[PDB]
């Protein structure tokens, strides 16, 4: 699976890109097929583009799927930017998904990141600088924006 | 509790709703606790909007648009069925203290014991009406109930 992470986290971090631009929270994902290297959705964080409560970037990204048998999950890598919440963690563990990439958990982390591996899941953080400072940029311009949204 | 009939009436309402316009018939809706006020309610939506992501207890979520976080700390979610790990992490993540399950016969997650393990009250009133109509559903449509449960 480890072969397409250079992918999945170029996808996501330009997800969180694509989202800092449209005046969004920074958090992007991409939901890739392990053994082909298929691209089965992408999205980001929706909670100022559409007002949004619940369109974290991990449930954008499998929404961005679409319907799929339950058989193509459990073959899959998802890439997010930050590390999960106990929400976006449970989409993971109900959709069977194996294996989570997260760019950084310095900026976020839940107990989401070890409540996976207690569920035997993969969780691979990459603690990439690009994620790190994107995150920080939007926290220290808008912090009224972000710890009103994680507490 | 004061309220708890109301909240089961609209969250099979919800349902009823949704199985009419031929979806999943989960349904929930959000109470504030102090004045049995409707912060949102909604259905599953996988086949109105060919969506993975909304749950009953996410569309429900969604419906409510972005609260305070302060706000979530004095209410009470009400959904049909057991709350499977992604509407456990919402739950958890959002900080609603108090779940009402309408029954977990035809489902019942892993997430009601995780619940209670973060601190959350649980309850299961076994309501009839919620279980003869998702049983109706798994009877007549088992290929959409697969792909609805994300096996
Ligand atoms: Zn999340
Ligand atoms: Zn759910």
């Amino acid at each position: 699976a480890s072969k397409w992470d250079q992918k999945g986290m170029d996808i996501a971090y330009e997800e969180a890109a694509l989202g800092y631009k449209e005046g969004g929270v920074p958090i992007g994902g991409c939901l890739i097929n392990n053994k082909d290297g298929s691209v089965l959705g992408r999205g980001h964080n929706m909670r100022f583009q559409k007002g949004s409560a619940t369109l974290h970037g991990e449930i954008s990204t499998l929404e961005n799927c679409g319907r799929l048998e339950g058989k193509v999950y459990k073959d899959t890598t998802l890439y997010t930017t930050l590390s999960p919440c106990d929400m976006c963690t449970g989409a993971i563990i109900w959709y069977g998904i194996p294996r989570c990439v997260v760019g950084e958990n310095v900026n976020f982390k839940s107990k989401g990141e070890k409540y996976l591996q207690t569920r035997g899941h993969e969780v691979v953080v990459v603690d990439d600088e690009r994620c790190k400072k994107i995150m920080k940029q939007f926290i220290d311009e808008r912090p009224q924006d972000w710890f009103e949204d994680i507490g």
